[PDB]
Parts: structure tokens; sequence; C-alpha cells
């Protein structure tokens, strides 16, 4: 009977490296025809292939991993391994190998990269539809507390985005004063008093509390009709 | 009048190097470059920042190009620097960079920005990695019910198809590979099956034991990919 154990893993600071070990027994990693594959699984996610060794050294990877991990075995040992580097909390996950379909696995190790979270904001509606002289109600929803570090742009196609309002609720020079921003708590709310024609647009909120800056998904404002 | 002039994009192949470069007129970088950030956006899609020349010589980046990505400037040449090795299809996208206001920590927001350059990653004649579509995401059922998964290859994969089960805490076990091959030791009640770019996978009768998440996996092209998961529930838990 095949038997596939895993070790390596646990608690790593972002920027750290760790190599895991996957050591086989009941079959030979030299073998022809046979390879090894690291999969792994984010906590509450799916399943992601990382990379597969085969017999004869070749080797295949993931574009997730490009330059950072690195796959290899040792016929001596009868070992695969997987070196990670630069690892942050994005590699955060159940490793698994398996031997190849994938039919003798694993039992996991866990990898966990840290020291908080990312900020999500959550920007409503996707898009909509209105007409000239409408006022236009756009939303982002912060997943913690941002104070009012927030700025809202605008965006059209082929340009870069320009900055409407900045920390909340000022207004930059040269932007339109039918244009106002607020908020209540983590609720945020970019207002067009009087939509123009040259408003029809994509809005972005982003906000500047913490690192990364992240960004809403946008949304478009278009014509009614279209 | 500010302007900011990017370059040094275009085509590359995976696990190229490039470097953009931005540079200010108008107005002096400060020193190090402080405040400068790179934005990217790729076809169809939102901004997403990637890295800030920013305070105490602690220059800031996006986890996904940690590693990868490096920012630098030359304030006696007034430009601004997103070195970027590693380069995979992922990375393509328009990218921007932008000066954030550095004076009052009320405001870091971007006002002036460059024109963006396009970045374009090959996929070095692998094509488009193969998207799997599983549906449902979640059913309820039953002790005795029949189930039925299917899985869309967003592409032909031929009958280059795998189905695991998975259940808490545990490796996923395979059950059937190449589209309908039952294997050994798994249960009468599981099958498998194709049509065209369309998998199916049926338990006939449901068994307490069978309460689990289920994934497809093809292995038409690398990389290997998987559907999202399909989580088999009792009747009544919600």
């Amino acid at each position: 009977e095949v038997q596939l154990v895993e070790s390596g893993g646990g608690l790593v600071q972002p920027g750290g490296s760790l190599r895991l070990s996957c050591a086989a027994s009941g079959f030979s990693l030299s073998t022809s025809g046979i390879g090894v594959t690291w999969v792994r699984q984010a906590p509450g996610k799916g399943l992601e292939w990382l990379a597969t060794i085969w017999w004869d050294d070749d080797n295949r990877y993931a574009d997730s991993v490009k330059g950072r991990f690195t796959i290899s075995a040792d016929t001596s040992k009868n070992t695969a391994y997987l070196q990670m580097n630069s690892l942050t909390a994005e590699d955060t996950a159940v490793y698994y190998c398996a031997q190849s379909a994938m039919d003798h696995w694993g039992q996991g190790t866990l990898v966990t990269v840290s020291s908080g979270s990312d900020i999500q904001m959550t920007q409503s509606p996707s898009s909509l539809s209105a007409s000239v002289g409408d006022r236009v109600t756009i939303t982002c929803r912060a997943s913690q507390d941002i104070s009012s570090y927030l700025n809202w742009y605008q965006q059209k196609p082929g340009k870069a985005p320009k900055l409407l309002i900045y920390y909340t609720s000022s207004l930059h020079s040269g932007v339109p004063s039918r244009f106002s921003g607020s908020r209540s708590g983590t609720d945020f709310t970019l207002t067009i008093s009087s939509l123009q024609p040259e408003d029809f647009a994509t809005y972005y909120c982003q906000q500047y509390s913490k690192f990364p800056w992240t960004f809403g998904q946008g949304t478009k404002v278009e014509i009614k009709g279209s």
C-alpha cells in the first residue's frame, strides 16, 4: 500500500521561506511514469494545482507561483519537495502532495503566513442606468473601520482615473459642485446631484486607512437605454 | 500644469522582465520618489493597487507582486520605476503611475496620473487556462436521493477529467478518472459520464457517508484546473 507523509508546514513570517517535504513509501519516485504533484487549499476555499514533477525530472508550474516556488525530488530519500520563497498571507493554505489522476494523497500540512487582514471595499451597484438630470447615489462599504480615509475616482474608457473627492467629503479643485461625498460609519456615499452628459463613466472608491490600498469593484453609470 | 509620462510596456513572454518608467514634469518628485504609486487595470476589470514608495524607507507592495516587482525612483531624472520579474498572463493590464499627496495623513489621494502603459504577457503557446465551472455550488438532499453534479470546461478537454470527494480535514479522494472510470473501492452508486463540453457526476442513492464536497479536475492541459466545488448537504440543516 502507498503512503505519502508530508512535513514542513507551520507559522512563517511574511517574506520568509519554507521547504515542504513529501516522503513516499510503497512506490519509488524514480519509476518511469510516476509523478508527484503539489496542490493547496486556502481556508474555506477550493483546490489549486501548484506544480508537478515526473520521473524524468521534467516539471510544470502554476502561474501564481512562478519564480517563487521550486519543485524537486531526492530519489535517494524517495522524497519530493516544494521550496517556497517570498511567502505572503495569500500563501496561507493546507498544502497537499499527491502521486500521479491523483490516486494517493498526503495528509496535508498547514502553512500560516502572518506577523492584519486586507480591507475589502464592497461597492454598489455594479452598474446603473440613468438620465441627464437624475440624482445618482453610489455607495461603498468597508469591511472594517477606515475612519474617513476614503477617496472617490471617475474613469472613462481609455483614460486614467480622475480624482473627485478625498478624505470622504473634500472636493478636489476643478471638480464640479454637483459631486459630494459623505459617510456613516463604514458606509460611504458618492452623490451626483444632477447627472450631466460628461458624468457617464465608471466610479471607484479607494481606502487608504491601511496598506494595501484597496478599491471598490467600480460602478458603471450608463445612459438609460444601454 | 503637471504631466506624468509612462513607458516600458509591451509584449512579454512568460517569466519575462520589464521596467516601467514614470517621468514627471511640471513638479519635482520628493525624496526617493515618496508617494509615487503604481496601479493596474486588467482588460475589462477594475483598479488594483500594486506598490507605493512610502515613508521610513518602507516600500509597500501588494502581496501578489511581493518578491517579483520592485518600485524605485531617480529624483535627479524626476522619474520613478516599476521593475517587474516573473511575469505571467495574470499580469496583463494597463499599468498606471500616480503621485499620492504626501503632506497630511488625512489625504494620500492620487490627483496626477500617467497615461498608462499596456503590458501584455503571452501564455508561451499554452493558450488560456481551462476554466472549470461546476454547478450547483451547494445542494441539500436526503438519504436515498439521486444526486447529479455537472462541470463545464471553457474549452474542449476530450475525456480528460477526474472527480474527487473531500471531507473536512481530509485530503481529496479520487472517485472517478477519465470521465467515467470508477476507482477501486468506490461504491457502485457513483458514476461519471460525458457529453461534450459538460461532465456529470451521479450518486444514485445518496448515503450518509456521501455528504461531502465534490470537485472536478481537468488534465487536458497544464495548468491542471479544478471546479469550484459542490457541497452536498443534509436537507433541513439551515
